[PDB]
């Protein structure tokens, strides 16, 4: 009965999938905020340089 | 008579299919709210840092 | 009933991730505005000089 | 769980940066003021030469 | 008759998960609301110590 | 109904937050008007005296 | 309310910076003519005594 | 609560900065003041030697 | 009829919100343009004072 | 004739659970777009609060 | 209508405000040229004495 | 014929419906616009006053 | 039709606001102008009188 | 339109303050003149009895 | 109005100041011109007892 | 066909609501700027009266 | 023959009811639009006096 | 078209602002250079009959 | 059989009905511009007029 | 086609805003500078006057 | 082009008003020295008939 | 134009004021060298007269 | 096939359509710039002829 | 046999009246992107201009 | 390409506007040295012959 | 079997209209940001150049 | 498994071209503050030089 | 037995189908966010470089 | 692959763009300096042969 | 990681280029002050030859 | 690199200016001295004749 | 290059004014010191003839 | 942290240069006085010899 | 407080750097003096010899 | 660092300066003391010979 259910077996693998979008979702978003904020504080030294 | 109806026990299935698809339902929207608003709240940090 | 539902799981998750940005969110400005004003001070202390 | 937050380790690649450019702000801004100063310091000694 | 509704049961039910849930909403917005706005007070500060 | 709008808990709490940091306002440029100023009469002192 | 506001703080502690500045400048300068005058009036002996 | 805000650590780093710049700003008027009138109290003898 | 539309009741609910919500805001931006103008006046006053 | 119709009586009874129904998705939508503007309208207050 | 409007509120305080620091504008001047054209007068005095 | 189709009786009640959610709106956005370029215009104050 | 714009009466009460703010705009302006100035004439005594 | 400009009642605040200003400047001079030269002319009689 | 003017109070303040050091200016040639003219007349005896 | 469109008529008094609306648009920054501006114009007068 | 076929007749009752429906569509989606549009046109108008 | 800008009624009111605001700045100078330079001939005065 | 088939009739006439919408679309859009930019431009003028 | 596209309708009306709008700010600038200007040269006679 | 140029018309406005204060400037000099240096003069005669 | 300038207005009163102080230095020089010489004259008697 | 694409046929529409525009663009900007700047420039003329 | 198909010729007039209603779906979108990007660009035209 | 960028005719129609201008400021300040300078010689020549 | 597949000419059909629309897109957005941020840093020079 | 998901492959692509536009992000804004604050530094030199 | 029902080979068959068909959803979402995503990172870059 | 990607030839242009209007920069801020420097060298002269 | 920052390159080459404009900086006044007290101590010689 | 600067341009051309400058500022002071000293010398003469 | 210096211009202006004031300067003590030393060089005679 | 302050480095670097610049200011002006007052004292010479 | 103002420290010193070179004042004068006088006496001696 | 500063070498240029014009100084007022007192005793000569 439990773990015989093909539903659950497309469940757990929809599970898998979404962790691993999940963790290209923040690694993409930490690339671009690494970057984004990264100069912007690039942007801030100028301005404590001025 | 009562619990003899065939229906009840194909209901009773049904029920309990639903039960544990409605586990899967919540299930994947909570990792998926968890996943996109806890991104979404990291952007409000770096709006909140800027 | 009460600390069955998902979405409270999920919602407290999301209270504890936002209660850490907001912990970096100020950590961030303070750094900021620390060196920020610092150098302002500093300016104004070859101002106070002149 | 903890460190285990992309968000963290962005976070902190931030502050790394943040720390390096505040060096590169007081690094800067002691070479202006350093000149700046000093010539002012030396028409500070044709006024007293006066 | 009136109580003997499914639907009612099924209505005041959804009310209540309603109910919880816009204190969630509260929640939530109140302290991206406060972390937000007190640093933003705060930048404010180094704008009136300017 | 009154004071049970989570909004207004948020209010009074940035009013909180408003006053403290008009406290640090204050408190800060009366410590660079001090001492800028103070200087300026120094200043004053030299001229009257010359 | 009156007292309460730093920029009368500030103000007092000005004026009494202002004040001991002034018995400087006043001090500075009896001693100035003092001198001045004094070798002036001893040049004027030399004058009456020709 | 009192003492748990970043905004209270940031701003007494900068009144412990601007005591130390302060510092720095009176240090260097003295010796700025020290040297400049020093030499015209020299000059004033000059005067009264004349 | 009139008065018995949810509609209305709703309206009503969001109007009285609204109207709260604006003393909020208006007592905020008091807060802080006394602050803030304040200090400015202030300000004013050692340039008048210069 | 005019009432004896099993139709009629079935209609009125579903006019009746219509009704109730309607009462429902009102009860419903008002608590929605209260919570939902009444926090949009409190968004709108930290707009004009900065 | 008239006097209930925060705006009025924030203004006239700002007006109090102002006028007391005008006070100290003046009051501050007042010593400034008392004792700077004070001082200048007994070097008058030396002149006419001469 | 004419004025015997419940589709007439049906749409005029949504355009009396209409028309009253239309007074909402312009009632609301007229509240929020009040308040809200009213401040703009109280902060237009402090500039022109600066 | 005209005068029945909410749009209107909206405006209008904008320009009443702004005619308000206004005349606080020049009333802070012209104490802020008198002070100065006035002070600024009596620094020119001073140098006329010298 | 003409006499309701605040500018003009500034300015002709400013022309009073100034008339009167005029006057302490012009009697300290003469004061500081009569004195100075009447000591002179004192002066002139030792000569001329000389 | 009249009277209530900080600076009529300085300017009669150095008034009174400018009159005390002409008193004093009076006082020392008197001084100067008795004995130098005394010791003058003197000399003059000598010639004319010659 | 012409002028038959209901799309006509609500474009056409889109078109008259937005012409109107232009008008307040140019009729409020007319006035902000009329002050705004006239009060810089002012703030000229005091410099080129300096 | 022509015109004595029921569906035609059923056709053109149907074709009227189309019409009726079609003036309704447009009345009702004139009305959103009008308010809708003018309502938006009222923000652009608060953008523009910005 | 021309002369149904407001912008030119602003300009042009703006134009009239101006030309005032000269009138008081010549006003106000040639004040001022009347007394200081009037006084400075005094002082000539005095310098050539000694 | 071309020119028969009663979709390029509808066809056709949604053509004419889309020209005539863009026509409506460019009109609009136009006005909106026209005074948006042409208040943006006078604000440029003020700017290039300070 | 060439002259056809309401956008250049539109551009080209902005050219003529901008056009005059650029006179209106090349006129404000040359009173201005006109006045301050000449004012300033007047200051300069009196230096060379002096 | 040539000669359209705002810039230029206010260019030679200033140099005519120069032009004219430089007149100034040679009459108001020739007078002060023609009296200055005559009284000279005159007192080289008494010299030269002592 | 011509006669229109203020600072035309303010250098023929500067004219008129210079022209009557050379009166007086004239006036109070030749009241000085009247009585020195015709002192010094009759010094010259009582040597012809020895 | 190639060219036979009406989405070709509508993209390069668009190319043409972006490609004066953005002629419009450069023109606007050009225009605005030109003037600014120009205005900058006079501007710093008038302070290199101070 | 082939091409006596009644099916056939049914597919092949399903085929020209599919073809002819794509033709009708891209002529149709093309108008409507067309206009739609055009204005589009139109906009980013005023953005590129401020 | 090259010489196509309006971007180019705009920076040397302000390279010509600068010529121009700087042109401008020369011709103003060698009249303004000229006449102070030539003034300044004239009262060399006073000290010369004295 | 394999390249019989209507499916798969269609899907192939796609994929090259999807990768002509792709040259489309990234086509349109180059020129986009070709002539905006050409623009923008024209700007820049704008304010590097003041 | 690993690494045969379409979707992994479409991530890691659009890794690279985000390393290669912060590759761009970087090299412009390096090129945009190299030469902004190069001038600005250049400025400096200009104020030093003073 | 096991192999020889024709369902069995049905459903193989669309299960192959289905796989294939699947690749192509893959593959053609894959380039479908290639590109989307691709330029949205290179619009990133605009505003990093802004 | 690598010079095939739009980004990068739009990345390129930009870059050549921003080079250009570096050169523009430069060169317009030199002739700023030079004329504005050249002058304050002159107005250096006159100080020194003074 | 360590020298592979953009920001470091341009770091190091505006400290290059500040390096470089202070050595411009003491060179020019270094120049400035030679020749400023060199005739300054030339006027020194014409003052102690008297 | 070397010599590429436009910054090392303008500081060589400020250099050419300077060193003009200087050989004005010895060429005038030279003279002024030669005429200055001449006549004193001149009149020392007249001193030894006696 | 050489002799197009505005600069150059002025100095020779000046040069030729000093020279045209030197002759003024030794005209005038040529005048002074002849009917000075005449009458001297007569007084001698009186003594040379007792 | 007592000694990594970037701006203390950069205090004491100031401090020593205007140490080093106080030697030469009391240098200069020992050779200047000892020079001045030397001759002064030469010149005293002449007269007791005389 | 009392005592740790660097402003007294400061005082103190010039205080005793103005009692050292009072001092020197009296005693350089006592020299000049002496010796002036002493052989004015001796002078006086020849006279009584005679 | 020593004997790398700008300011030392200047200095020294300033020392030789200074050096040569007291040289001058003294060859100046020896030659004028030489025939001064030169022809003094010549004159008491002729005194020593009555």
């Amino acid at each position: 009965a439990e773990g015989d259910d093909p539903a659950k077996a497309a469940f757990n693998s929809l599970q898998a999938s979404a962790t691993e979008y999940i963790g290209y979702a923040w690694a993409m978003v930490v690339v671009i905020v690494g970057a984004t904020i990264g100069i912007k504080l690039f942007k801030k030294f100028t301005s404590k340089a001025s």
